[PDB]
């Protein structure tokens, strides 16, 4: 069970987190679970790893208990002479999920609360329903912002921030993404949305698609259907809100338990875009104008977000005012220019890549322009599966161009394009005939594509890492603003 109240035994924290306690055992008061660098007199720390020193601060700060994978060098001995409590465990995530649980139950019990997942979207549909509750004035948390994504067990950032923001707020709804495929060291964690979805216990589950992504932790959609379906398996009562238009999202539905209802949204269900608007049980909701320069994937996040409010009971009229003055995160297909038209997106996996290049098409009036960055140092399979998506839905569109980067001259030492990368993604676009341009850096390409296209051209930038600095290059060399 969860305790409620402000103290524990050290021995019962250990045995709450499947830990061994190391040192004496003790009644201790407890604050918040938090970061060393953050903590308080009787904070709880969860830390991967510790060492001699962060024993000390943790003496210092009078932390409560210090719970760790990995106490390097003389930490154990050193924190038993201090005094400072240690709790050794394996699977850290039980400790991150435990202190997600004791946070909800001691500081935000009184709470309606959604996890949302899914490979593409969680974070846009997160922050959507996010903004759509504080619009309406309501208290919420969530681990997302422009800034950050918590969505993991992996430390004790969800429990930290919760318990701040609880502390001061009359916290009413809890808006939480969850990691549908999660790795530590480059080795998946098997169960990761299910443990994680578990101990927010939701009234809904929003699974936005299951997409081919994280190749190395997983490396079929098979595989991220299972591990993503954990979110709807955890999910005891209340809705789970099911893309319908994507096949694996649909096959959760049969994965529901005995008092969860799907909510369905996409074509021809209650929730649904069509003829250029968004539509609510048979009423036009949000029309074509109402959304500007939008994508496909923009539209499904908005559905999504749609549905979970409808299933929390919120006024549709509320639900509209927060999707009309939602700011995106961002590189969400956010527009740079309008003459030329440049749209600068994330897309970094088959699905996502496809998606922005089909929304960039339909705003098109005249030579379409796809600037890609290859994703470097995430191994030649998924750059294959990427230049794959990318001729695919090149092909059959009329009158564009490609221009490929490295963007060697802006990325870091963790995202380097390998030879064998480069070599799998220009090889593959030769195999379905696509036409390109390459450039080892990006600067090159912008300022080339920049150059030759014209007033009524698109150019579209996508990638991750490799196509984040192309905003601050376009400034640079003047394109920006327009
Ligand atoms: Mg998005």
């Amino acid at each position: 069970a969860t305790p409620a109240g402000s103290h524990m035994r050290l021995s019962e924290l250990a045995s709450y987190v499947s830990g061994k306690l190391i040192g004496e055992d003790k009644e201790i008061k407890v604050g918040i679970f938090n970061t060393l660098g953050d903590a308080n007199p009787n904070d709880i720390v969860i830390r991967h790893w510790i060492d001699e020193k962060g024993v000390e601060i943790a003496k210092n700060k009078e932390v409560s208990a210090l719970i760790t994978q990995n106490p390097k060098g003389n930490s154990l001995e050193y924190a038993k002479k201090l005094k400072v409590p240690i709790i050794l465990v394996n699977k850290i995530e039980l400790a991150s999920a435990f202190a997600i649980k004791w946070t909800i139950k001691n500081f935000a019990p009184n709470t309606y609360r959604v996890v949302i997942t899914g490979t593409n979207g969680k974070s846009t549909t997160t922050h959507m329903i996010y903004h759509i509750l504080t619009h309406a004035g309501k208290k919420a948390f969530t681990n997302t912002d422009a800034k950050s994504e918590f969505n993991t067990l992996i430390d004790p950032m969800v429990a930290k921030l919760l318990a701040e923001k609880a502390k001061k707020e009359n916290l009413e709804y809890l808006v939480i993404e969850v990691s549908e495929v999660q790795g530590w060291l480059d080795r998946l964690m098997k169960d990761h949305a299910y443990l994680m979805t578990k101990s927010i216990n939701p009234n809904v589950v929003v699974v936005t698609n299951v997409a081919l992504d994280h190749i190395g932790l997983v490396n079929s959609i098979e595989e991220v259907f299972e591990e993503t379906s954990g979110a709807v398996k955890a999910l005891e009562k209340g809705f789970a809100v099911l893309n319908y238009d994507n096949e694996f999202t649909r096959k959760m539905a049969k994965l529901t338990n005995k008092n969860v209802k799907v909510f369905f949204y996409g074509k021809n269900c209650p929730v649904t875009f069509k003829s250029g608007g968004i539509y609510v049980n048979n009423d036009l909701f949000i029309k074509k104008e109402e959304l500007p320069f939008k994508s496909e994937y923009f539209i499904q996040n908005t559905l999504a977000a749609i549905s979970a409010c409808l299933c929390l009971n919120i006024p549709p009229d509320i639900i509209k005012k927060g999707i009309l003055t939602y700011k995106p995160l961002k590189r969400r297909f956010s527009i740079l220019c309008k003459k030329p038209l440049i749209i600068d997106d994330f897309a970094h996996n088959p699905d996502g890549i496809k998606m922005a290049i089909k929304s960039a098409k339909k705003l098109t009036k005249n030579k379409l322009w796809v600037v890609c960055a290859i994703r470097g140092s995430r191994g030649k399979i998924i750059n294959k599966l990427n230049a794959e998506s990318l001729s695919k839905t090149l092909k059959n569109i009329e009158n564009y161009e490609v221009v490929i980067t490295n963007s060697d001259d802006v990325v870091d030492n963790l995202n380097k394009v390998k030879k064998e990368e480069e070599k799998t993604f220009l090889k593959t676009l030769e195999k379905y005939n696509i036409n390109y341009r390459f450039h080892k850096k990006l600067k090159t390409a912008l300022e080339e594509t920049l150059t030759n296209c014209k007033k009524d051209d698109t150019i579209l930038l996508i990638g991750a890492q490799g196509m984040d600095p192309a905003s601050k290059l376009l400034k640079k060399i003047k394109v920006i603003p327009c």
